[PDB]
């Protein structure tokens, strides 16, 4: 190899997306976690996830309808609560008594919708909560655009590495990053970079390519990850979120997916057309990352160098959500921090950026 | 799960198809019980089937040609009788003396192909023949109308547990069933209905809608079902026959086939038109059916209700096929009769169709 | 069954096809013995194999791209040489020190790139190298019209089969073999064909069909074959070459490669109408084994006749490859040499010609 699969799926918060596109007034269906899942709103409109197969012989439930407070199944119409509890068999004398499907804990959190996920079949610590992000109910800000892709061939996993390594902003990004720094501590790793735009990538000037970029990224435990882009060029600033975010779908594939929200500018003229090229360009962005993983392995017993940084360290961190809630290990979760030396790299990197537009 | 797979394919007749598609005058591939079946007819007309791999090197006895009583393999000319018996080397000098391929016993029976399966590879006992449907052989009904469908990603097996369900025949089929009895005993499991049109699905009157549906459907065996449907709208009967039939192509995979032949109404004026909206209408009411199986699993361990009837009786006679003819016990195959009662259903169903043409 | 899949790919050299077409100037992705392989060339133009995934994070080096005599990961850009040693990475203070990722041993004979493999990871024995073919260099020869394709579902073991099969002459390629000899020792099995063009088969005349051929083809070792074609139409000769080539992508799929030089004829008018002709006459002639090839399975337990010929000893030759060198048996590798006697199935097929032109 590199890599033994792991034997479940990570104890977390997942993101299924926007929760408007699970209101539309039907149930759908979604497959992950090896199954099929079936999610629908509410007569008060809050949203639910069941396994997507009645547990009477077998209709899928994401192919039904939605009746007051239960989905309906296409096959015989029995009804199912948002809490999995069998409610009414519609024809018989006797709906069964205390009869359950499997439900799964649901949260609306910024306009998006999630779902907890734990092996060990227990609920949500109250301490892993996704946070809210202010700015997805601001009038002040765009409203989500969302994008998702099916990868198969690889696990979810593999993407995580990415929040460790600093010299991809330069190959992958086109930046030349100034400034390193990861923190892991409890459930949550983030990522503090600064990046300066490369004068050899098209926007140069002199005195007007210079952007500058103050980033931070946090995954908010296993697959869900915020991050805050602040950049200017001079003295313009721009405010974006980019969320990168996964849910696997079996061992071997899982969904990718990233919304993008800007704060609009003040405008103006509509003032759309702008907040559309914002919003292209921290997805393009996203892209460049997409096309590595996209034709990659995951390597388990990586050839490491210094500026590697905390590979490790994040690693043991991923671990967490794999390992009983018992058998969770102080180093997992106890706070590490590293600041990466990006000086050598960066004078290596000026070079090789003066020797390109010397031609 | 819900469900083990069988390990054997089931012990029984299959229907390939209509005999008539299997003699033209060539060999025919099949994919079927996990294997690549050779089919093609004598020089009498009478159809053969063995194993599709020649045993000499390989070559697909199916990609080669008819001479006489043998099918010649395309890669040497060897040359296969029905009965499996290597008959000639062409160019040898001494043809193998007593070889032979594995031949399946074959059966023309109302215009259509059966081959014989039996894991413990022991003959037809002949208390299992299919039966002869006299209509398939008269001018006063129509010829065989015949579909085939492919469904992967199941067992055949999950499509059987129709044979016991009262309610389907209101959410899928638009009807109310008003009478309900399953037969199962021996090598055969029946179901015997009264259905009625419902009056809020647009066939309605008042006093013009009203089909009567009388439908016998029996299973000979593991996997071919005879449905005699007479029904009625006021004094206008009509008659036809559905063949609901399939045969494994791995235990994940099968083929669905149906076909439909009609009573010719005299007529008229051809009366070919007509013929076509009876023939239509049954092919639509199937494929009723086809919508659900291909978008559920089988459920091994059901949550049942009074209402579901037979259910584990079914799936008892059903194991007879799967287990050897020695292993076979009584209560597989002793007489078992359960009428459903359908009058509770029949009032909320009837206030459900009330309740909605109330608007 | 027919067959136990191997456990190892064969050890020797695999042709990967023409060299020119993996030296433009950027590295070629090849998926061969169950991974990924990136192909590249030199400043040199020397031409090196290595593993496709990077030693450090998994980048594929087949997406990135050539600098100096190393492929550059598009990952972070490290640089790994033909050999397989990490020569540099960019940024970084300190390369590793004395780091490789695994090389795979090349040669360009003929215009063809090979690769060597073995499970033992020992190098090529000398004794087995690939033979120059003279006319691939020469001017009074037309270059390689070289061709692939990908079988799946099969092993590519199944097509050597084809060596010690004189009847498929006739059935296949539709000629009559008047002379059938094989020769095995070493790693070389070799196939001495004498075949009569087919009077019933369009080209006949009288006096104006009638082909001879002569042919000799060779395996040098486990993969790749030379056929030397020479054939004449009464007095008008022509000489070809064709390369019957494959290597192993899965134990279930597989690469066929063929390649056809001719000799130029002088000429004439240009003259490359003609090797047009020639060219796409032999490629027509491979094609007709190909359809054999992809519709058959292997037989591991043949049922065989005389005129079979050396069918096991070729089999016994075949397996040295599979086995440790350590582990070759002296049959394996002895000299072995069988004729087929074609005398009665040649007045046997001279009949069925009779018999066809009689109509
Ligand atoms: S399968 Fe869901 S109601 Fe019967
Ligand atoms: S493979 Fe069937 S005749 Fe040789
Ligand atoms: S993955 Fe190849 S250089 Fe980092
Ligand atoms: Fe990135
Ligand atoms: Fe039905
Ligand atoms: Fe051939
Ligand atoms: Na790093
Ligand atoms: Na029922
Ligand atoms: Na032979």
């Amino acid at each position: 190899d590199a890599g033994a699969l792991p034997t479940r799926y990570a104890r977390g918060w997942h993101c299924l997306g926007v929760a408007k596109d699970y209101l539309e007034g039907k149930p759908h269906g979604v497959e992950a976690f090896g199954t099929k899942l079936v999610v629908f709103a509410d007569s008060h409109g809050d949203l639910k996830v069941l396994d997507g197969y009645c547990r009477h012989m077998g209709g899928d439930l994401s192919e039904g309808t939605v009746k007051g407070d239960e989905v309906a199944c296409p096959f015989h119409d029995w009804r199912w609560g948002g809490d999995g509890r069998c409610k009414l068999v519609p024809y018989a004398r006797r709906t069964p008594r205390m009869a359950r499907t499997r439900s799964w804990t649901t949260d609306v959190r910024s306009g998006l919708l999630f779902v907890w996920h734990d092996h060990e079949g227990n609920p949500p610590d109250p301490a892993v909560r996704i946070p809210e992000i202010p700015e997805a109910a601001s009038d002040e800000w765009t409203d989500w655009r969302w994008n998702r892709i099916l990868i198969e061939g690889s696990n979810c996993r593999d993407i995580i590495d990415n929040v460790t390594d600093m010299a991809h902003f330069f190959y992958i990004h086109f930046g030349l990053p100034t400034y390193f720094k990861n923190v892991f501590e409890g459930h949550i790793a983030s990522q503090y970079l600064h990046n300066v735009g490369r004068p050899d990538v098209d926007d140069l000037g002199t005195s007007y390519g210079e952007a500058h970029l103050d980033s931070e990224a946090s995954y908010f435990g296993p697959s869900f990850m915020i991050n805050w882009l602040h950049n200017r060029y001079g003295n313009y600033k721009s405010e974006s979120i980019l969320i990168n975010c996964h849910y696997p779908v079996t061992q071997n594939s899982f969904v990718l997916q990233w919304g993008v929200i800007v704060e609009k500018p003040k405008g103006m003229s509509m003032t759309d057309k702008l907040s559309r090229v914002f919003t292209e360009g921290v997805s393009k962005g996203f892209l460049q990352d997409v096309e590595i993983w996209k034709h990659k392995t995951r390597i388990d017993n990586p050839l490491l160098v210094e500026e590697d940084g905390a590979v490790y360290q994040l690693r043991r961190w991923y671990e967490q959500f794999y390992v009983d809630v018992a058998d969770i290990k102080p180093e997992m979760v106890e706070r590490f921090e590293i600041e990466v030396d990006t000086k050598r790299a960066n004078e290596f990197w000026n070079a090789e950026v003066e020797k390109n537009l010397k031609s």
